[PDB]
């Protein structure tokens, strides 16, 4: 019934049910007017008729090495550039957050209840004619008819950017502090209440849990020595609850912080990395402040690490996943003179679209041995046996799958990829084009437009019929990759904005926190600003292995 | 021991313990440098040597009626002015919030734990030589040697601004959504987790409770008809827990929302006001959207009411409490082009300094009768008997005490006034001057400077000895009143900044929410912007009595 079913209002205008059969578009603060918020004000016209495509943008940004070389040299230019990528990229986020799974209208419950995931686009009214609003059939294609037909891998497709397993597992561990779906409540419900890079994954989801992992000495995190290496405390020792198969030796049962992380040795490898990083900081802090107490050292360290994390995640991770030329820069002071909300609330889309299982290899090959999913998952001795350095090295040299090519999901994790499809449907998501429009992209004219090939296109077209009924999730993995990109424009466009407001819109990035001392000193401050995944490992791993987020 | 005990760093520079015996000042982002952040950069000099005193500011603002008249006529001027009062006033707030009772250093716990009250000035290190850091004696004056000597009232002193009982009880009910100290945890701990004007006081502190008050019909709040007037549901009826003396008839036991509000008939009078306002909106919304459901009408209503509340609290409450000439204006779009954080976290100072018991009369005189505290407190039949209109009228005509004159605290509420003193001491607060400096005010040279008279000055001087050991709280009520002001500069300066970021720094005030429709329509939006305490009553109270926040 709901007259706004049909998503009438374009250009961002909010739609409203003015009488069962009627609706009105709140074109307020859009650049357009007229019943559907579509006809522009001259200024708009001028902007529009002078705006370059994310691709025409991407081209420049990925070409002209030498020039970008010159820019990367000129500091008073790199910053100008960085400042801009930052500023514009995030105008697309509604922070303060609007909407969630149960609120299609602004609502204070949608604003207060931190247990939800914000949502870039309001769900589809439960009283609509079709699940995509008005277009489509009484039902949508079947999940497996998309999962198998268009999503499951045949031959392992390698990423054309050389994303290794170091990167792959990092993107998993990292995003896993904010992504934490509270399934007991349902999809759309999170447990990463601190909506953002709160390093909760290392430090326990609470205070109570955070305490059960702390040594309460020199600001240190509890650890344990196995043969000669520091490994996380045991659930048996520090009663911090974990998730482990009812047979794991109880000596495997590592503690780490984020309760799921024990289900994959890659994760557990990274926690052991950071666990060690904390202490390492703690000591530095401890000899810069011989008079600090445990609680201070601890509280200052978590700040520093977070500081480091935002650096690596921009200077290395985004830098790699971008494949630019221009050198991205983690510099909070760049946003200081601009309007910015040092506030964030993670959406469900960001979660969904971040399901990068296509990154996953068919064998977890730790040099001089390859393991099956069945063997790698929930394994104690794998990590303990091989060693950290022999993980760092294996992973530096191991191509991970390309993401948005088509049909590259590990037949194992096909179940997950399944859920994703039929779960995002449960959460009543919107059509792939409404999202494209929403993120200032132009909707696709054909499944063929979406894919850049004919085979799948026709397979999907067969199923979905209308392009305007294609889903955000599938369309993302079976999307035409920009050049030798790991994924296409649609992925890259919805996610860039979301991934920067969670990094930058973080208290430490605030002008009130961004100063030495907040980090114990000038010292601590100059740890954040010298961070790199390269150092993270050379500082914490038995050798000082070379590493990267690229396959050498 | 802590080298930062003596609060060395001036001009905002954060102080840090660099070695037991040493410290450094983080003059970063201040206008000053040099060991203590005190010597200015030329630009600073220029600003300073060109900035007008809050008094030299106040004078203009309270004088020249005719000019201000001209201004209040010119809309393209009033706004310019309003925009300014807004912008500058709040540069003084650390949002994102830094500090709380347990954190003298930035800390992530201080940032995360929403159960705390932020704190404009960090507490005094528990290892200091004197409770005020380094100045003063092993102890401070006694509470009663201040409570009695300088704070308890003798003759009722009337406010020179004509603040009536309508205003008095409004300032109580209103601030009582944000102020809600969780004493079980201790002072410094709140229960108004939605740090701000979340109208939780009308709607229950939760979701669970909010449900136990709603009708789940037409978006309406539950009510009950007693003789002919709508009065809140009964605890017995709506199991919403309340706080009532173990003898109250169980028919008194009104529900309303904020659990304490039953302990004073004035509070209960105002809740009954709003309860009725909700419904009144709900019906308007209900015949604007004949197709809305209860949950939508309810969710849209709370937003409109909040909208109204911010209007009244600026346009009437602040407007009256200011005694300006220039017509303040609630216009969220004024901050749209300025850097602003639509985010807030209520401090403990704001709470403490807002203890305006001096406002309280010795008799709650509802025309043709006068009640004792003993009688007015927790009374059923008072309100039910007299009626709302006969409360509105009594209160419009009833002068309330002056606040910051000296010695005007009701001997009843002396206990509260006591707590305040020795509680803010518990929370380890700082000297009256550190705060004055903190809020860009010049510290006092004598108790005499503080008071503007000689009697009390010497009585306090006797006690405190050093002016620099005078406390924020007492010095606030025993402070020299600006002209015919209800309180002086110190109160007005710490609070103005705090009271605006809680109003403006609210999601609905955001450019993402500030549009029609968010409020159900242009209609709902045009309720917020036509709001007034005058209307609030004429729309909800049996007559349509004239009212104000001034004694006629
Ligand atoms: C050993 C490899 C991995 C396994 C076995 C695995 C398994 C799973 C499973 C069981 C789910 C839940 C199913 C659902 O979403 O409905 C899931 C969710 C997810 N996975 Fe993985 N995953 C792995 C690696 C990764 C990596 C490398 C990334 C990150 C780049 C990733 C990102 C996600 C995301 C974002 C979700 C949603 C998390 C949430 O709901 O909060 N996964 N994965
Ligand atoms: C009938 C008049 C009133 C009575 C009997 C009363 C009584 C009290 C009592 C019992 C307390 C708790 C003691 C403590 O703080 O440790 C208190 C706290 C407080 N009162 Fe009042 N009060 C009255 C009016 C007011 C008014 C008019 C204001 C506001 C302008 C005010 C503001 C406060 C504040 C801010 C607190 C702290 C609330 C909290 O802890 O969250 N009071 N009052
Ligand atoms: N064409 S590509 O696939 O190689 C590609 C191109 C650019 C980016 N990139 N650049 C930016 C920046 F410019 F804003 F920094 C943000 C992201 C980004 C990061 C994480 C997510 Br999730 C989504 C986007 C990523 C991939
Ligand atoms: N000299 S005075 O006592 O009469 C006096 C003068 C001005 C104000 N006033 N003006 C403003 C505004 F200008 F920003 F609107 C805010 C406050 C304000 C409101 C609440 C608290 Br709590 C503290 C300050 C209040 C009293
Ligand atoms: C909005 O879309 C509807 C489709 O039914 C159309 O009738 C209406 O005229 C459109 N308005 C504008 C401004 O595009
Ligand atoms: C959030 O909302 C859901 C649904 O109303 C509810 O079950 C849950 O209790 C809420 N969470 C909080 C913290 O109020
Ligand atoms: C776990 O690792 C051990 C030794 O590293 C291996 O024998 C075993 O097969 C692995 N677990 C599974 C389930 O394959
Ligand atoms: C800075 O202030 C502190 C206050 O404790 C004092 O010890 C120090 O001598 C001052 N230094 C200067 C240069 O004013
Ligand atoms: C806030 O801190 C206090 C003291 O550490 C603790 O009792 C309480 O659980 C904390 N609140 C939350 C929500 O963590
Ligand atoms: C409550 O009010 C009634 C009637 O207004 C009055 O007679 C009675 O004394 C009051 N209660 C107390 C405890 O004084």
């Amino acid at each position: 019934a709901n007259p706004c079913c049909s998503n009438p209002c374009q250009n961002r205008g909010e739609c409203m049910s003015t009488g069962f059969d009627q609706y009105k578009c709140d074109c307020t603060r859009t650049g357009f007017y007229g019943e559907n918020c579509t006809t522009p004000e001259f200024l708009t016209r001028i902007k529009l008729l002078l705006k370059p495509t994310p691709n025409t943008v991407h081209y420049i940004l990925t070409h002209f090495k030498g020039v970008w070389n010159i820019v990367n040299n000129i500091p008073f230019l790199r910053s100008l550039i960085m400042k801009y990528v930052l500023t514009s990229r995030s105008y697309l986020i509604d922070s303060p957050p609007t909407y969630n799974v149960h609120y299609g209208y602004k609502s204070w419950e949608a604003f207060s209840n931190l247990s939800y995931y914000t949502r870039a686009l309001p769900p589809v009214a439960d009283d609509c004619p079709t699940p995509m609003g008005v277009k489509g059939n009484k039902e949508l294609p079947d999940s497996k008819e998309v999962l198998e037909k268009v999503l499951l891998r045949r031959e392992f497709i390698p990423d054309p950017q050389g994303s290794n397993m170091m990167f792959a597992f990092f993107a998993q561990h990292f995003t896993h502090q904010f992504f934490k779906t509270d399934h007991k409540r349902g999809p759309g419900f999170t447990r990463g209440l601190g909506h953002g890079v709160d390093l909760n994954h290392i430090y326990g989801e609470t205070l109570d849990r955070q305490h059960k992992l702390r040594l309460f000495k020199d600001g240190k995190l509890k650890y344990q020595v196995i043969g000669g290496e520091v490994y996380p405390p045991t659930v048996k020792d520090t009663q911090v609850e974990m998730i482990y198969p009812p047979h794991i030796p109880e000596n495997l049962q590592f503690a780490v912080g984020q309760e799921v992380f024990g289900l994959v040795p890659g994760l557990m490898m990274y926690a052991t990395i950071w666990l060690r990083e904390h202490q390492r900081v703690c000591d530095i802090l401890k000899q810069e402040h011989p008079e600090w107490g445990d609680e201070q050292l601890f509280q200052t360290s978590k700040l520093i690490l977070i500081g480091e994390t935002i650096k690596i995640v921009i200077e290395d991770y985004v830098q790699h996943l971008s494949g630019y030329h221009f050198k991205l820069k983690f510099d909070p002071e760049l946003l200081f003179n601009q309007q910015f909300q040092y506030q964030n609330r993670i959406a469900s889309e960001f979660n969904t679209l971040y399901h990068w299982h296509p990154l996953l290899p068919d064998t977890f090959n730790i040099e001089d041995q390859e393991y099956s999913f069945k063997q790698f998952l929930y394994n104690n001795s794998i990590l303990l046996e091989h060693g950290l350095t022999q993980f760092v090295e294996s992973f530096t040299r191991q191509i991970a799958g390309r993401v948005a090519g088509g049909r590259n999901v590990p037949i194992a994790v096909q179940a997950v990829a399944k859920a994703s499809i039929d779960q995002s449907r449960e959460m009543k998501y919107q059509s792939l084009n409404e999202y494209r429009k929403r993120f200032s992209l132009k909707p696709y004219t054909s499944f063929e437009e979406l894919t850049g090939e004919k085979e799948m296109a026709a397979e999907l077209k067969a199923l979905y019929s209308d392009i305007d009924v294609m889903e955000l999730y599938p369309a993302l993995l079976v999307e035409k990759p920009r050049p030798d990109a790991i994924f296409g424009e649609t992925m890259v466009e919805l996610g860039a904005p979301f991934s920067l407001k969670g990094l930058m819109g973080n208290p430490i990035c605030s002008p009130q926190y961004w100063k030495p001392s907040t980090f114990g000193g000038e010292v601590g401050f100059k740890i954040i600003n010298t961070a790199s995944i390269q150092s993270l490992i050379c500082n914490n791993v038995k050798g000082c292995p070379f590493t990267s987020f690229n396959v050498q």
